[PDB]
Formats: C-alpha cells, sequence, structure tokens
C-alpha cells in the first residue's frame, strides 16, 4: 500500500550524514580517556550508561544476528577493560569475564578471509592495556603467536617517511601502533582531522595532542548519538550512492524522482576529477564508490568522463586502491565491469580494457566458490553476478531484472565488515521489500487480467486466416516484449496497440511469404489496419503509417534488402501515435536529431537480421563475431544519443527507441527455452 | 534579351487547333469538287487564286529550301490538272508543263525510304485524271511500270472486309484506291468525319457521298486559311508535346511554366487507357506519341500506369503500329528506351522488356549509317542518339545536354515527310536558338567570374596547408558539378556555399587520410568550419552539422564502414541552409518522408562507394554487376519518391537530393579525360 512509499519518502528527504548501527569498540577508547579539565572521572560517561544498558544475556557485546569470535571477544575486552580501568559495576566484568575465559580457545577455527581489519594490531594492545588491570588472562595461546609474528611482518612492511608523508589506509588503524611521529604526521588527517574518518584513531591521538579539531570533532559525534559511537563517520556518499542503485534495481524509483536527482546533484558538486571517497573530504579514494557513481550519473544524463580510471590501472592490470595490488575481492571489480558497458564511443578505451582484464579474472573463478568477498556478507553474490555476466546491456529487460533482484535482495540479513561488524539500515531496509514485492504482485494481476482481452480479441479478428505455426505462444512472447518493456498501469493503451500492431505485422508477412510477395498480391490490405479498436483522432495516422510500411513492403521486393527496420519504425510511430505526443515547432537540430535516430534504428535491425539469417545457416562463427561488433559499435552509438541531458527533444520520445532496439535484440539472443521460462516466472509464477 | 523570351510567350498562349505549312496538292483536289447547288464553276475559287500566287519561278509548287522530285512532279501535276480542267489560266500549265516534261526523267534516281506515303497510289491516279487532259505526257516510263507491279503486289496484299471493318491507316491515302463500299467504310472516319484527319481522302469520299460532315469539316478548314490547305489536320496533340520536349531539352522551360502545365493538363484530360494520336479523335494510335506524353506526363507528377505498351508488343518484338509489323524508324524506338528510364520499381516489366529489346535493336545499327529515318530529316541525329545510349537517367546533368543538344537541334532547316514535304514551325522555331544562346551565353561569362571570385577565396584561406595533388584541377571538377546542378542566377548563395563546404570536407578528410585517422587527432577542427564567410543567422546551423559530421568521422572509425554517405548528408543539410527554408509543423508523414530520403541516400552513396573501391582493384566484373544491379533498384525507388506530386513536402527540398545523388553517380561513371572535357566545353568554350 501507499503508507509504506510514503515513509520511505520522507525518511529519503531527511538523508543525514549517516546512518550505521553503534558500535561498542570504539566508545569504550572514547571512555578511556579522561577529563581534559583535570577533572575527577572520565570525559562522558554517557558512553559508560550506554555500555551498561547493554549487556548481553552471555555478558557480550556485538549484534545478535550473528556470531564472530573476533568481533565478540575484542568489543568485551574493550568494554571490560574500560569500566574496570575506572573502576566501577565491576559485577559486569566478572559476568562478561567467564564467557571470555571459557571461549579464549575458539578463535583458532576461523575463516579464511573474515579477518577484521588491523584485527591482528588492535588485540596485541588490547591485552597490553588489559595486563595493567591484569585479571585471569590465558595469555598462553598460539593463535597470539600468530598474529604477533604476522605483526611483525607487516611491521617490517612498512616504511616510516612514506608512512610518514603518503596518507595512506594504514592512518585508519593506527592505535595499535606505535613509534611515531606527531607533526609529519599530523598534517594526514581528514578535513575535521579525523584521520581516515575512523573515532579511535583521532580519540588515540588527541590522547598524546590536545588539537582541539579532534575534540570539537568526537563531541560532535558523541552529543549527536548521546552515548556510543560507530567505527567510522560520516558515510554521506557511500549510502547515497547505495540507496539509489537499490531503488533503480528495485524498479521503484518511479516514485522519489525528486530526491534522487537531490542527492545526484549532491555527488555532482562533490565530484572530484580525482575520484571519490566513502565520504567528501577524506583524500584517499578507491576504485569500487568511483565506478558506481560514474554509471549512475551517466545513467541520468550527467556529462563525466572516464580518465579519472587511469588511478587505478596498474600497467597492465587494476588493483582496487591506489597504490596496493592486493587480491581483490568480487564486488569491486563487479561493480566496475557493470559501469563498464555505457561506453560512449567518444571515449579512451581504458573502459574496453578494464572490461576485459575483469572478465578475464571474473569468468574463471566464477565456477568456483569464489563469490566470498573480504569486508561484506550478503544473502546470495554468485545468481546476481553470473546473471550480469550473462545479459550484457543491449539484452537487458527491466522486469526480469527486477524479479530476478526480488530474490536476491537480502535486505536486514546482510553485514558490513569493518573494524567492527557494522550494518546500515538507510539503504537496507526491509520495508522496501514490502513495498517492491506489493507493486509487483498487483503488476502481475494486471497483465494476467489484459492478457484475456487481448486473446478474446486477437479470437473475434479471425487472425488466424492466415495464421502462424500456433497464435498462443508466439501472441504471448509478442505481449510479453512489450509489457517488459512498460509496467506502469497508466501506459496500457499505448501497451495493447503495440502488441495489437505487432500481431497485425507478423500476420501480413507471414501471409506474404506464403504467396511470395507484392507481385502475388490479390487483396487490399491497408484496410487490415482497420482491424484494431480506433479511437476519433488516433485513425487517420495509423492507416496512413500503415499504407507507409505497405510501400515500403512494395519497394524492398526483388532485392536483397531485410523487412525489418521498416517494422521498428512502424512500431516507433505507432507507439508514439497511441502516446498522443507530437514534436515541437521543429528547429532543425530536432528533426536532426529525429531522423538520426530513426536511421540508427532501421541500420541496426537489418544488420542483425541478416546475422540471424546467417546464424541459421550454420555460418563459420568468425563472420558472426564481426557482425556482432558491427552491431555493438552502433549500438553504443545509439544509446549515447539518448543518453544525453542536453537534447532539444522529449525523454519518453527517447527511451521509446531503446525500449523497441532492446526488445529485437533480446528476442534475437536467446533461446525461446529461457523466453518462455522468463515469461512464466515473470506473469503466472507468483510472488508472495 | 527578353522580348524574344515575351514573343515566345505570347505566341504559346495562342495554342491553335495547329501550325503547319499549307499544302498545295490536296488544295488542287479541293478545286477538282464542283459547286454544290448545280453551280456554274467550282465550289471555292480562292484555292485558285492561293494558286496563281505562288507559281515559282520555275513554275513549279513546294517548298524552296528543298528539292525533291518526287514531291515536286505531284504538286505540279495538281496544280496543271486542276486549272485546266476549270479551263483557266492556261499559260500558268505552259509555264510549268516544259518544267514537267524535261523533269520526268529524274524519278528513276531517287533515294532508299526517301518515298512518299502512298506516293505510287496517287501518282496512277494523278496520270489517269490527266489523260482526260491528256496533253504531251510521256506516259512510257519504266519507273510507271515499277510503281505499278507495286500496287499490284499491295492490292494483293489487303484484305476485302477487315479493310471494310477495322479502321487502318490506309483510310488515310484511299483516294488512289477503288473497287470499294460507301457503307461499311462509311463509320470508319473519325469523330469529325474526317477519314484519318487527312482532307484529300475525305474530299474524294464526299465526291461519292454528299455527306454534310465531311463538308462542314472542309469549309471551316478552307474557311480558317482562306485559300490553301495542310495534308493532315488537325495536330493539337501532336505539337503540343513536341514544343515542351523542346523546351524542356532547351533549358528554357523556367520561364513558361503556367503555358507548360496547361498544354500538360490539356494532355491529361485527353488522356485515354488505349494509347494517343496526332489528335483527340483519331481512333488508330500509335506508340511513339504514346510513349513520350508518358514521359513527360511522368516527369511532372502526374500518375499514369505504362501497360497501355502492351498493345504495341509483338509477341517478344515491338512494332511501331498496332497491327503492322513493317521495319521501324530509329525516332519510334529512340523515344521509348528513352521513356523506359524513368521505371518505377512499383510497374510491370513491360518496360524492361521494351528497354532490353530497344537497345539491343539500336546498339547494332549505330555503328553504321541507320540513323535515316522514313518520316522526317533533321540536322544530327546519330550524336543525339549516341549520346542517350550512353549516358543513363542517373548520370544525366542538365547543362551538358542542353549544351549538346545546342548543336543538335536543327530550328527551321529540318522537314516533315507525308503525303507532301510539309514543317510546323511553332515549335520549329528558330528564335528559340537565338533566347537559349543569349541565356547560356551570359550565364557562361556569370560562372566565369564567380570561378575567380571562389578561387582567390581559397586561396585565402591556405588551405593547401594540408592540400591534395593539385589545387586548381579539383576546385574547379568541385565548383563545376554545383553550377552544373543550378544555373539560375540568384542561387549563387548555394551555389558557393556548396563549392565552398565541399572544398573544406576534402581537405580534412585528406588531413584524416594522411595522419592515419581521430586516434592520431590532434587540432580543433570543429572550428575550421568558420573559413566560410558567415552571415548573422547561418551561422550556428552549420558549425552544428559540421561536428555532426565530425562526430560521424570518430564513429565510423576501426571499421568497415564507409565515409561518404556522412559527406552527402551534411552537404544536402547545407544547401538547405543556405536555401533558407525549414519544414513545417512536421505532421508524421513529413519527417517520415525526409528520414526516408536520407537513409536512402546514405545508403547508396556507400554502395557505390564501396563498387568504385573493388573497380580499382581490378575485381571479377560479374561483382561489379551485381553491386550495379544493387544500386539501381534503390536509384529507381529514391527516384519515385522524389517524382511523386503527391508528396506533402516540397518540391526544391525534394529536387536538391536528385542534385546530390547524380552529382556522386556522374563523378563515378567517367574518366576524368572526359569530365575536364565537359568542364572545358561547357566553361571556356563560348557558344556564337
Amino acid at each position: 500500500t501507499t503508507t509504506m512509499i510514503d515513509g520511505i519518502r520522507t525518511a529519503l528527504r531527511s538523508i543525514g550524514e549517516g546512518e550505521i548501527s553503534i558500535s561498542a569498540y570504539d566508545t569504550s577508547l572514547v571512555a578511556l580517556l579522561k577529563r581534559l579539565d583535570g577533572g575527577d572521572g572520565p570525559q562522558f560517561p554517557s558512553t559508560i550508561d550506554w555500555i551498561v544498558q547493554n549487556q548481553l544475556p552471555d555478558g557480550s557485546w556485538g549484534d545478535a544476528s550473528f556470531f564472530m569470535m573476533g568481533d565478540r571477544i575484542m568489543s568485551t575486552l574493550a568494554c571490560v577493560v574500560a569500566l574496570k580501568s575506572w573502576n566501577i559495576h565491576t559485577d559486569k566484568c566478572e559476568r562478561g569475564l567467564l564467557f571470555i575465559q571459557e571461549n579464549m580457545w575458539r578463535l583458532a577455527h576461523e575463516e579464511e578471509d573474515w579477518m577484521l581489519v588491523g584485527f591482528e594490531i588492535a588485540l596485541p594492545s588490547l591485552l597490553d592495556m588489559a595486563k595493567d588491570l591484569d585479571l585471569d588472562i590465558p595469555y598462553d595461546e598460539p593463535a597470539l603467536k600468530a598474529i604477533y609474528a604476522e605483526r611483525e611482518r607487516k611491521l617490517a612492511k612498512i616504511p616510516r617517511d612514506v608512512l610518514h608523508s603518503m596518507p595512506t589506509t594504514l592512518l585508519h588503524s593506527l592505535e595499535g601502533m606505535v613509534d611515531l611521529d606527531w607533526e609529519k604526521l599530523l598534517k594526514l588527517r581528514c578535513l575535521d582531522g579525523s584521520f581516515h574518518c575512523s573515532p579511535a584513531s583521532t580519540a588515540t591521538a588527541f590522547q598524546q595532542t590536545g588539537d582541539q579539531k579532534c575534540f570539537e570533532y568526537l563531541d560532535g559525534i558523541v552529543k549527536k548519538f548521546n552515548g556510543g559511537v560507530p567505527c567510522i563517520y560520516p558515510l554521506d556518499v557511500y549510502e547515497r550512492l547505495w540507496a539509489v542503485d537499490r531503488l533503480t534495481r528495485l524498479g521503484i524509483s518511479r516514485h522519489f524522482t525528486s530526491e534522487i536527482e537531490d542527492c545526484l546533484d549532491y555527488i555532482f558538486r562533490n565530484w572530484t576529477p580525482d575520484g571519490l571517497a566513502h565520504t567528501k573530504n577524506c583524500p584517499v579514494k578507491d576504485i569500487d564508490d568511483t565506478a558506481m557513481g560514474f554509471r549512475l550519473l551517466r545513467l541520468y544524463g550527467y556529462q563525466v568522463d572516464p580518465c579519472v580510471l587511469k588511478k587505478f590501472e596498474k600497467d597492465g592490470k587494476f588493483f582496487c586502491l591506489h597504490g596496493e595490488s592486493n587480491p581483490s575481492s568480487v564486488t569491486p571489480m563487479y561493480n566496475t565491469y557493470r559501469a563498464s558497458q555505457l561506453k560512449f564511443p567518444g571515449d579512451d578505451g581504458v573502459l574496453g580494457r578494464a572490461e576485459v582484464f575483469c572478465r578475464s579474472f571474473l569468468q574463471d573463478r566464477r565456477g568456483s566458490n569464489r563469490m566470498k568477498d573480504k569486508w561484506a556478507i550478503a544473502k546470495d553474490i554468485p545468481g546476481e553476478v553470473e546473471y550480469a555476466m550473462d545479459y550484457p546491456w543491449k539484452a537487458s529487460l527491466p522486469r526480469i531484472e527486477t524479479r530476478l533482484y526480488l530474490d536476491q535482495y537480502g535486505g536486514s540479513g546482510d553485514v558490513w565488515i569493518g573494524k567492527v561488524l557494522h550494518r546500515m539500515t538507510l539503504f537496507c531496509n526491509d520495508l522496501y521489500l514490502k513495498a517492491a514485492k506489493a507493486d509487483f504482485s498487483n503488476f502481475q494481476k494486471e497483465c494476467r487480467v489484459e492478457l484475456n482481452g487481448l486473446r478474446r480479441w486477437y479470437l473475434r479478428s479471425n487472425l488466424e486466416k492466415f495464421g502462424g505455426t500456433d497464435p498462443q505462444t508466439t501472441l504471448m512472447t509478442s505481449y510479453f516484449l512489450a509489457s517488459a518493456n512498460i509496467f506502469e498501469a497508466n501506459r496500457a493503451a499505448e501497451r495493447l496497440g503495440w502488441a495489437r500492431v505487432a500481431l497485425l505485422a507478423d500476420a501480413v508477412s507471414s501471409h506474404f511469404r506464403r504467396i511470395g510477395g507484392p507481385k502475388n498480391s490479390t487483396s487490399n490490405l491497408e484496410e487490415l489496419i482497420s482491424l484494431v479498436p480506433f479511437d476519433d483522432a488516433y485513425s487517420g495516422s495509423l492507416r496512413e503509417a500503415w499504407k507507409q510500411w505497405l510501400m515500403a513492403w512494395t519497394a524492398k521486393e526483388s532485392s536483397q534488402e531485410s523487412i525489418e527496420g521498416d517494422t521498428a519504425i512502424l512500431l516507433v510511430r505507432a507507439i508514439e501515435i497511441f502516446g498522443g505526443r507530437h514534436v515541437l515547432t521543429g528547429q532543425r537540430p530536432d528533426l536532426w536529431e529525429y531522423s538520426q535516430l530513426e536511421q540508427l534504428t532501421s541500420s541496426i535491425c537489418c544488420k542483425l537480421s541478416r546475422r540471424v539469417l546467417a546464424q541459421e545457416n550454420g555460418e563459420s562463427t568468425e563472420k558472426v563475431e564481426e557482425i556482432d561488433q558491427q552491431v555493438d559499435l552502433e549500438m553504443q552509438e545509439l544509446t549515447r544519443r539518448v543518453l544525453q541531458g542536453c537534447s532539444a527533444i522529449n525523454r519518453l520520445t527517447r527511451e521509446t527507441f531503446l525500449h523497441v532496439v532492446k526488445s529485437f535484440c533480446y528476442v534475437a539472443y536467446c533461446s525461446p527455452e529461457t523466453i518462455d521460462s522468463h515469461i512464466d516466472k515473470v506473469i503466472f509464477q507468483d510472488v508472495i
């Protein structure tokens, strides 16, 4: 119903600097800082109160929806050391210490990459702080020795001055780091004095330098939460992109266009010639957010250039980090290859290079269980990434994608890896499922009835007097092609018109093939168009377009012409007439653009038709590859012409062309045994 | 000057039923008819007076510009028998009789086909009528015996009832015929009671049946000439077609458009589903007038169908007469093959059959002196028919044709064969030469100066910084291509614009080839367009079209695309902008037609470009023939789209496309060694 939509809208108008689950680990360090003015106790007890409030039934601390030793142990350690250092509420320390001691051994049995960032860097400092309290603690553990060895390895791996000159990710986790400067390192924080926007690093920093720039930041965050802090703040750009991405993939973006373009222009104003980070001011930038923003901004008529990607290339390779070549995960390259589809022909080839590198890197590991990310856990990655690597941009239909994603969006059941298991709900909410699924279900139920309506219409016209193989399957497929490009209820007019004239042209093409052609013509077929229920105004235009199509049928005879582009042009003209829209006065650029679009459509149709023709003759595949490249070029070109926010022509008028061409390419790029499958899944196979 | 034009216009508004040289032979028979009311003398003495007035210095009768025995003798015979039968002015009979007697022998030395119609049929009756007067006459002559033998041959060749039932040409010359009926033959005259619209046959007919329908006809003709009659009357359709044909070929038709379309709609109203004759009411119809009218009517947006030609086909042959298969002359098949060019693709193949039959029949006899007609004598047929058989419709430029015809139109120095040497001046006048030649000469002198203007412009721009082989010849050829499609002085704007942007695109294409392509791009060439002198309004549109062409240049790279259709589309757009015209509101049919034209142009350009490419590689000629057929089909189609008088779009907007495509085909269908020849002949080689 609507209430979900309205709540989501109002919550979406209220985009703050961030919405993430409040962490406890960092709060514990916040408690460790005393009162500034030589006070008697800690700086802020609100954190303390928050801590006492949320003692687990097993005394632990952390998200209950999951169970992770490496994180529970650190949360418990930080809490117990904080409260007992300040020597208060010792009973809770006792309550948790039993679980601590009895769980001390489970750590040796963890997963491969489920290893928190600097996890082996804080834990040493953790037990160090502990040995001042020095309770009963089995410090004796080979796991401790292993992480110690890795500590020494990475310490021998890191420089001193490059570390003191070049701002790197290590500044995110510097508290477990020692043996440092405070002036050469002083300037390597963010615009707000935060080091990598992480509160723990800055808190430990202020512990050794009273720069008010850190105090004001922390005070603001603790004064905006009143007990509790996250592990990273803020995440404006991150959530901004990641919400609109879902709302596009969830097929509900039809309603929130205003707020959508609001966050869009925000990102645009904050766009850099160098890349993007989770926040506006973080100097170090990564590739994944950059690519995602690139894709989304292009997809809405914003002029950007992709040579910014020339920073994440590594001399014939690509690595998500700028300066670090570590084995990347699936998601960054996934979004990269995705954004690598909408290439405009006037752009540098770095996009193509990244595309081929990415597809190579992905297809191999696809067959195995390599879909495990190092920094997030979702419901089902493999299916999504597989379909993505399967159905290119030119063969993508919106409804089938949203249907597939309806079982691949996890909602709340996800977690995000950081220094602690955190989760965001602003865009990982679950009411999104209710809204989208209700919408899709009613949409299905509407398509179901209009289907039978069209069925009885088609039977009334006795069109099978010159039918095909069987009218049922083909009429189903035809109406499905229309329904898949337009799902809004208020356009069933254009929907049914499309389907009807499609069936018509099919029938007459069949009849013409069966008799040989227009030399064997006998009947007045320019009246056959009347079989469509006509309005008062929509009559004459259609008959004119129909006679035009017939004249084309005449002229295309005796030659080696194809007969498809004619049909596509007829289709777009008719869809427009049914949409009841005109063009304006027609300054020369306007009709120039129009004719350009039409010529592109006709050419593409002829080309891929001939390709299919050769495909059926067992032709040598190299020819198929040649023709595929050929259609690809003008495909990209047409897309660029449709996606220009500077166009003088209307928008819907543009996307119509896309609808038709995508329909044709799709139906020309799959066996029916998949088409019917998709058909039943989207129509008859019901949700909820 | 203008006075010639105005006189020709006023004379052309006054189209009568016919304008032909007055004959004397038929007048003589008119004199032979007595007064109807049992009068004392002949019916009309005005003929007699006319006769006495025009006694030749040698007493003979006939056109002095020529000397033909077979006709002079018959004229003299008819005159002397008439005047002396009525026994008046005998001295003139004596004056002519000496030449008669001394010339009696020259007849045995005539030409092959220079044999008047029924010449051997009237002469027997002539000497028969003479032997009543029976003066000194050497009736003894072997030539008389030869024509007598042929008389008997043809008399044994002709039927009786078919002759009495089927109206045939013999009804034109029936006076030398005897042994006849007067009722079964009675109905075989024209609508006006005239037999084949010839006065002699009808006069001899009334001699044996006093049908007033003949008396009124003859009275009208003698009352409209007041002394003297032709050998055939009237010739409305004949002269109507034959004048506008010249005015089209003479390149002056620009001025008389009104009267032109007046006679056109006249012919249209009088158009039959069966064919045409010299006049409106003659039931027997021939092929030559039919084909000529067909061609001219189609060439002005009139919808006619050519199955009317299925009457003149003879089971795999064609013969000008319907029912008679006699060895045809050059002219009828010449005009037939000519009209056989503008074939619309939706038509029956009778046109193609006639085309191949005609070209076969013509090309052989071309090499010999077979250009002699049996019924007319012109200045130079061979050159004209040769050029026609050489340069097809798709390779025809108007100016070169009018220049060639300026030395192939004889004017008055021609004669027309009938029962007597007759001549028409309404369309064979000579002031037409003065007007056309003056026009062409001033046109030449204007082109000469604008040439130097463009020369100094092209030098000012230093365009040769990236030139070609040599700028002179190529710039000449380019400007020539423009000047040859537009000769009106008031369009030098479009002329120079065309030439300038042509030179531009040539230069940039050269530069792009020389550096490899747009990957090696260095300069901002979308500013290079500024080098043209721009107006206030014509600036922005051109820069837009130019950047469009550049984007095309970008997209067409790395593929097997051609780069010609882009240039042609740029050219037409620019010519239109310079012409300063828009399209209207743009109802869907309008822009539909527009885009159709543009797509056709692009396709044709690509195709013939690739053809030329293969041509230079010594490719197997069969491929060239295949590609030639391929371009031919869409060539015909495009022509049909341009020549539709039902179009919603403007006319000039249409013919522009034709101009461009014809330019391209022509330049792609001749060695330069002919191009430069034509160039000098039309520009530097001066008329008068």
